[PDB]
RNA sequence: CUGACUGGGGCCUGUAGAGCACUGAUAGGGCUAGGGGGCCCACCAGCCUACCAAACCCUGUCAAACUCCGAAGGGUCCCAG
RNA sequence: AAGUCUGGGCUAAGUGGUAAAGGAUGUGGCGCCGCGAAGACAGCCAGGAGGUGGCUUAGAAGCAGCCAUCCUUUAAAGAG
RNA sequence: CCUAAGGUAGCGAAAUUCCUUGUCGGGUAAGUUCCGACCUGCACGAAAAGCGUAACGACCGGAGCGCUGUCUCGGCGAGGG
RNA sequence: CGCCUCCUAAAAGGUAACGGAGGCGCCCAAAGGUCCCCUCAGGCGGGACGGAAAUCCGCCGGAGAGCGCAAGGGUAGAAGG
RNA sequence: CGAUCAACGGAUAAAAGUUACCCCGGGGAUAACAGGCUGAUCUCCCCCGAGCGUCCACAGCGGCGGGGAGGUUUGGCACCUCGAUGUCGGCUCGUCGCAUCCUGGGGCUGAAGAAGGUCCCAAGGGUUGGGCUGUUCGCCCAUUAAAGCGGCACGCGAGCUG
RNA sequence: AGCGCCGGCCAACUCCGUGCCAGCAGCCGCGGUAAUACGGAGGGCGCGAGCGUUACCCGGAUUCACUGGGCGUAAAGGGC
RNA sequence: UGAAACUCAAAGGAAUUGACGGGGGCCCGCACAAGCGGUGGAGCAUGUGGUUUAAUUCGAAGCAACGCGAAGAACCUUACCAGGCCUUGACAUGCUAGGGAACCCGGGUGAAAGCCUGGGGUGCCCCGCGAGGGGAGCCCUAGCACAGGUGCUGCAUGGC
RNA sequence: GGCGACACACGUGCUACAAUGCCCACUACAAAGCGAUGCCACCCGGCAACGGGGAGCUAAUCGCAAAAAGGUGGGCCCAGUUCGGAUUGGGGUCUGCAACCCGACCCCAUGAAGCCGGAAUCGCUAGUAAUCGCGGAUCAGCCAUGCCGCGGUGAAUACG
RNA sequence: CCGAGGGUAGGGCCCGUGACUGGGGCGAAGUCGUAACAAGGUAGCUGUACCGGAAGGUGCGGCUGGAU
RNA sequence: GUAAAAUGCUAAU
RNA sequence: GGCGCGUUAACAAAGCGGUUAUGUAGCGGAUUGCAAAUCCGUCUAGUCCGGUUCGACUCCGGAACGCGCCUCCA
């Protein structure tokens, strides 16, 4: 888990042009911290806005020991400044939501066909005295999930099994790379949710110079360092009551 | 009387078998280009390698279109039955 | 139709009279060392202990997994 | 990028759908057929017309009620053989 | 689908399969005749630009180069320059 | 001198398709059905023992490889049959095999009991009714001791269906 | 002796805490680091064995207008 | 002909003062036009973004931030970093305890800071020819109130 | 030690890219200021930067001081040059307790890019723009080519 | 005879529920364009018609609640 | 009958 | 399975035996209060393996992947 490559979603939220632009500063946040470990990022995805931001940006943190601290600040993240994209000098808050996972695997398919089963029969339409007495007809049959492919396209059977085993597996594997989505979606709706101005881990209020990690009460004053990549403080005192959620009796 | 077949005598041949000298393949070891890694330096290079490995060498092999070799036979001419 | 013919041996499976890897104290014949009255082998009679576990592990401590397998009364007791 | 130009309305697993008994819904104790939907239409589509449509049909599907020797499962009787 | 080279082809010749591999449908006025000279590839060392390889010098080197183009045979005591 | 007369011994100077509306002469010299040979594929059984099973190779399993049996599948070949060997499924009627679905007898079990797993013996008997589809096959409903798998020209059209 | 209330309507105010979070809310609206509007305290206002809230009826609603409204451009003259 | 659910705390009419118009009219400004020299290319200077940095202190941000704060950064400046000292502290005053100093010339020891050392001499009155004892600038150590902050908010502010 | 970093990018400028110019010697004409560990005459050592002397001036008196463009004479002849002065090497001067990062000036050698600058773009309407030198403040020395001043020479054009 | 009710068959109205489908209200941020408010950069609005991803466009006729 | 090159800018009194 | 075609950079898509393809993007600049549009500039290449040639993205032979077509008579 803490040991694998992660691999860190940054998006916008509220917010329009200044929210995507706030990403683009925590993008450069974690990119920044990726030398301070030592760490490899590797950029996957990013949409750039005009103005210099991203509305979604998506890199790899490649090293030994990369979800055990990123993991801590997927979660929406708030900002509440005069932006640039502001004419009369108001403060406007604006959520950036961050999604950290780890890099699963690639990992291949193939049939473990002592649980397939092949039936074989006579095909039902034309081709005369041959169709009535040939076996041409293949009905696979993935027993521990009882769905069943049928190929009679050709006159051959050995022809006919490759077409029903090649597409009993192209199918079961569609629905293995679909909870494998649904797992995808549904843990992000954890981390990120509806991505509105609550929901929030972090404040970055420009005006007071302050970062706050609302969920332990822990705030430092340095938001040019701390927006410059040195987030070791927050995720240490986060460290330090994440074990301090594990007070037995 | 020249025949099939047969005796002797010469000449032609590249298979069976075997071999590795050529063309290729080939396991391992020795030796040793270049690369990988490599303590480290880029001021300048060195040194390590139970790491992939060129060529060369040893041991050990493979081949219809490989042969330094090479039968038994086969063919042909001459004299004779 | 012609030997229930003669001499030597093997097979006990009706093998002969339908097949392979492989498996086997089936049976016979050759061998090669080994151990034996320095009493062998088999059986029985005993001793097979001890510092007692070194790692695993709240026991696994002479009989889970790991490390090499130190030594005494001795004819021999393996931290098995 | 290519084309002469890139399928409009309407319809769609269809007298058209290979995968296919697609998926969902309805009907059944149970429905590869049926009806209603969906649309990645292998391979609808606008006078070789497109989509509907009352009435009509010894046309071809699917369902029910009634009633039965069709059947469970056969029995007997009649006449022509 | 005709023609050439190798193999299959069982050491003369010949020998089949929708057997295994390749090539030809040109070209050269010199790439032809003759006379006269000359000898390669490759390896080491050395040498401005100049390198693995341009040209130059040494030593070793029988033919592994070259012979317009496939392949085989042939070949420097030349068929090669 | 004019030839991709290249189908290269070169029919004409000059030439493409279709027939399920079809026809005649021939062929089991040659395909589709069935049989036969074969057994790659298919089904079943073994060998080896890496590993699994908390522990323990073998209760139950068996990496990578190895050896067979059968003659139900799909094929290969083209040997009788093209002066005809009627083809799927259903119905009806059976009979055989046993690699056994149930019932009878066992051993092992990671078998307390009950109930199962696995292997051995056993072919006497038995092995239901329905929805869908032409279906064989399969899925589904309700039951069952069980709802076996195969051969017989994929048994059976001079027995029926179509 | 308790209950409601103290931003305006509407009578009754200061302190810390919080920092668009927690929350208040009948309407207008409060809260994003000095909140009489959130939570506590002190103080205050109103009633009192009660105080508040919810549901419903009439009023305020001349907002169905008989009393006691309107219809050129606000809703409202019928196409004639 | 003609609803309801749900939803909003408004939807509206007229008119006012503004602002705005790719409306109008009338004026003006090196605004264009009319000219003259430049900048944009080069090398250096300087400020800045950015990256780097242990730190590269901070502010300034279109015109109206950018040879601007800064009308003089090797130390100083200096607000930043590193390392070694500091502890009522550099400084203000007032409250005490021991001294009783004041101030001035050396020794170490460290990079200096700083920490440990070694000398002398104090007024004001007095009892005073007394030992010398007090009050008493200022000085030091044990405590004191309190200092100090270029640390933050120019979205609390004056002043400029 | 940093604020002075350097793959890059922007603003503000200096110096350029030549003959209406560069060079050298000689001869002119300003204004504004400033100056008692201050300005410095003049003399001399030093090619120089400077040094050692050393008057005069609390300064319309003494000095900074040379103004420069300008003028006379002579030269380089159209070339990356007698254009341009960056970069680098070596030798020194001074300030300052102290000059490595990181100062300034002098001397010798080096002699870069740059041939008048794409899209684009700034100033200036008369003593103005262009061009030329001088002074000041801050200041130990200075990275000032910057700022604020100061005079010298001195245009073109506004139809609209 | 009538007759509670039961039964059979066909009608009507109401409610809830339904694969899928139509748009509607709402949302401190999304994608595409910019139709309307200035002559809003093609004066606008209108009924109807045809068309286009979308706001809309265009044709015919009307209105001024348009302009200088 | 006058009369146009040119789109856009979220969200806090 | 048979036959034909193809693989180029960020995308899409071309020519060629020896050599800035091209459009859009992306990067630096200009313009703009900013952004788009626009204007000045600029940039990344040929699927693997083996042959041919002096020289291969280009030619030949294979693999791999994608497209297209055919798979009929029983
Ligand atoms: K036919
Ligand atoms: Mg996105
Ligand atoms: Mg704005
Ligand atoms: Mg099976
Ligand atoms: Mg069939
Ligand atoms: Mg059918
Ligand atoms: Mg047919
Ligand atoms: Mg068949
Ligand atoms: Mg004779
Ligand atoms: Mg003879
Ligand atoms: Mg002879
Ligand atoms: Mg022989
Ligand atoms: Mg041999
Ligand atoms: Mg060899
Ligand atoms: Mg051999
Ligand atoms: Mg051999
Ligand atoms: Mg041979
Ligand atoms: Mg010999
Ligand atoms: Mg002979
Ligand atoms: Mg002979
Ligand atoms: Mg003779
Ligand atoms: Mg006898
Ligand atoms: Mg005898
Ligand atoms: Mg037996
Ligand atoms: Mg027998
Ligand atoms: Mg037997
Ligand atoms: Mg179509
Ligand atoms: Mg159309
Ligand atoms: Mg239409
Ligand atoms: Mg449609
Ligand atoms: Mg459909
Ligand atoms: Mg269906
Ligand atoms: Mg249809
Ligand atoms: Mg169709
Ligand atoms: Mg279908
Ligand atoms: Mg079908
Ligand atoms: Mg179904
Ligand atoms: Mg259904
Ligand atoms: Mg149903
Ligand atoms: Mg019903
Ligand atoms: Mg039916
Ligand atoms: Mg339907
Ligand atoms: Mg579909
Ligand atoms: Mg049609
Ligand atoms: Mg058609
Ligand atoms: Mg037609
Ligand atoms: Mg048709
Ligand atoms: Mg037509
Ligand atoms: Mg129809
Ligand atoms: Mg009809
Ligand atoms: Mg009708
Ligand atoms: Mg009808
Ligand atoms: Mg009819
Ligand atoms: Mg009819
Ligand atoms: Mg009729
Ligand atoms: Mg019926
Ligand atoms: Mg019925
Ligand atoms: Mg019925
Ligand atoms: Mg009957
Ligand atoms: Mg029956
Ligand atoms: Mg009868
Ligand atoms: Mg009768
Ligand atoms: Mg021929
Ligand atoms: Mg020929
Ligand atoms: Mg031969
Ligand atoms: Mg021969
Ligand atoms: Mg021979
Ligand atoms: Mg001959
Ligand atoms: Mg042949
Ligand atoms: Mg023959
Ligand atoms: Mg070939
Ligand atoms: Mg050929
Ligand atoms: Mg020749
Ligand atoms: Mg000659
Ligand atoms: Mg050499
Ligand atoms: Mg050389
Ligand atoms: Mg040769
Ligand atoms: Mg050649
Ligand atoms: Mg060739
Ligand atoms: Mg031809
Ligand atoms: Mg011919
Ligand atoms: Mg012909
Ligand atoms: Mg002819
Ligand atoms: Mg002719
Ligand atoms: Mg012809
Ligand atoms: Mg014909
Ligand atoms: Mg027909
Ligand atoms: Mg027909
Ligand atoms: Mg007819
Ligand atoms: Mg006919
Ligand atoms: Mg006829
Ligand atoms: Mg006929
Ligand atoms: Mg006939
Ligand atoms: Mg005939
Ligand atoms: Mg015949
Ligand atoms: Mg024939
Ligand atoms: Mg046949
Ligand atoms: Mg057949
Ligand atoms: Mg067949
Ligand atoms: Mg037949
Ligand atoms: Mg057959
Ligand atoms: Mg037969
Ligand atoms: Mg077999
Ligand atoms: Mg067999
Ligand atoms: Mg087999
Ligand atoms: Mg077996
Ligand atoms: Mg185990
Ligand atoms: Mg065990
Ligand atoms: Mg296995
Ligand atoms: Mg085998
Ligand atoms: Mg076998
Ligand atoms: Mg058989
Ligand atoms: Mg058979
Ligand atoms: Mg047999
Ligand atoms: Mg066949
Ligand atoms: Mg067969
Ligand atoms: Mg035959
Ligand atoms: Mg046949
Ligand atoms: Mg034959
Ligand atoms: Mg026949
Ligand atoms: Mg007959
Ligand atoms: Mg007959
Ligand atoms: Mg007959
Ligand atoms: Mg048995
Ligand atoms: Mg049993
Ligand atoms: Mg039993
Ligand atoms: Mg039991
Ligand atoms: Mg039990
Ligand atoms: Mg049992
Ligand atoms: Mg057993
Ligand atoms: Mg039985
Ligand atoms: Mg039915
Ligand atoms: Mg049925
Ligand atoms: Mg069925
Ligand atoms: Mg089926
Ligand atoms: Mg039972
Ligand atoms: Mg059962
Ligand atoms: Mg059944
Ligand atoms: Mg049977
Ligand atoms: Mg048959
Ligand atoms: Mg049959
Ligand atoms: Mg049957
Ligand atoms: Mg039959
Ligand atoms: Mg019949
Ligand atoms: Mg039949
Ligand atoms: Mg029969
Ligand atoms: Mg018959
Ligand atoms: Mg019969
Ligand atoms: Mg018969
Ligand atoms: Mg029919
Ligand atoms: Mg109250
Ligand atoms: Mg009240
Ligand atoms: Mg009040
Ligand atoms: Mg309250
Ligand atoms: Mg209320
Ligand atoms: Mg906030
Ligand atoms: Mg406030
Ligand atoms: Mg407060
Ligand atoms: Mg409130
Ligand atoms: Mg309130
Ligand atoms: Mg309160
Ligand atoms: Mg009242
Ligand atoms: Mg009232
Ligand atoms: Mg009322
Ligand atoms: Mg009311
Ligand atoms: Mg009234
Ligand atoms: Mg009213
Ligand atoms: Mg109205
Ligand atoms: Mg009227
Ligand atoms: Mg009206
Ligand atoms: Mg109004
Ligand atoms: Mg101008
Ligand atoms: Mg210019
Ligand atoms: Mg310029
Ligand atoms: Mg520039
Ligand atoms: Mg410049
Ligand atoms: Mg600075
Ligand atoms: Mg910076
Ligand atoms: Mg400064
Ligand atoms: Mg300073
Ligand atoms: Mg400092
Ligand atoms: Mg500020
Ligand atoms: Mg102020
Ligand atoms: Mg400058
Ligand atoms: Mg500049
Ligand atoms: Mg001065
Ligand atoms: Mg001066
Ligand atoms: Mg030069
Ligand atoms: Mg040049
Ligand atoms: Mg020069
Ligand atoms: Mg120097
Ligand atoms: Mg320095
Ligand atoms: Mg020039
Ligand atoms: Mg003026
Ligand atoms: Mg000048
Ligand atoms: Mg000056
Ligand atoms: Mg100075
Ligand atoms: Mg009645
Ligand atoms: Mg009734
Ligand atoms: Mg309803
Ligand atoms: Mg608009
Ligand atoms: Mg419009
Ligand atoms: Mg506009
Ligand atoms: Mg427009
Ligand atoms: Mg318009
Ligand atoms: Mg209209
Ligand atoms: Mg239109
Ligand atoms: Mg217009
Ligand atoms: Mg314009
Ligand atoms: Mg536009
Ligand atoms: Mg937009
Ligand atoms: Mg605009
Ligand atoms: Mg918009
Ligand atoms: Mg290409
Ligand atoms: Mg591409
Ligand atoms: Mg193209
Ligand atoms: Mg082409
Ligand atoms: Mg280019
Ligand atoms: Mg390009
Ligand atoms: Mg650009
Ligand atoms: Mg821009
Ligand atoms: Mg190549
Ligand atoms: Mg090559
Ligand atoms: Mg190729
Ligand atoms: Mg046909």
């Amino acid at each position: 888990m803490d040991e694998r490559d992660a691999i860190v979603e940054i998006r916008a939220g509220t917010g329009g042009e200044e929210a995507a632009l706030f990403a683009r500063d925590l993008f450069n946040m974690y990119l920044r911290f990726a030398e301070e470990m030592g760490f490899e990022t590797e950029v996957l995805d990013s949409h750039p806005t005009d103005l210099g931001g991203f509305s979604k940006v998506v890199f790899e943190v490649r090293g030994p020991g990369a979800y055990g601290t990123f993991k801590y600040e997927s979660g929406v993240h708030r900002v509440q400044r005069v932006p640039v994209t502001e004419t009369q000098g108001r403060i406007h808050t604006s959520t950036a939501t961050v999604a950290v996972l780890p890099k699963a695997e690639e990992e291949d398919f193939a049939l473990n066909m002592d649980e397939i089963r092949i039936d074989v029969m006579r095909a039902s339409g034309p081709g005369g005295q041959g169709v009535n007495t040939t076996d041409s007809a293949v009905r696979v049959v993935h027993l521990p999930t009882g769905i069943m492919v049928t190929c009679q396209d050709s006159r051959s059977q050995i022809k006919n099994r490759e077409k029903a085993l090649m597409i009993l597996r192209s199918r079961l594997l569609e629905m293995k790379r679909a909870e494998e989505a649904e797992r995808l979606r549904k843990t992000r709706l954890a981390q990120i949710g509806t991505g509105e101005r609550s929901e929030k881990i972090r404040t970055y209020n420009f005006p007071q110079s302050r970062v706050t990690d609302h969920r332990i009460g822990f705030t430092t004053h340095d938001l040019e360092g701390v927006l410059s990549g040195h987030l070791t403080p927050i995720l240490e005192a986060l460290k330090r009551a994440d074990q301090e959620r594990q007070l037995a009796a």
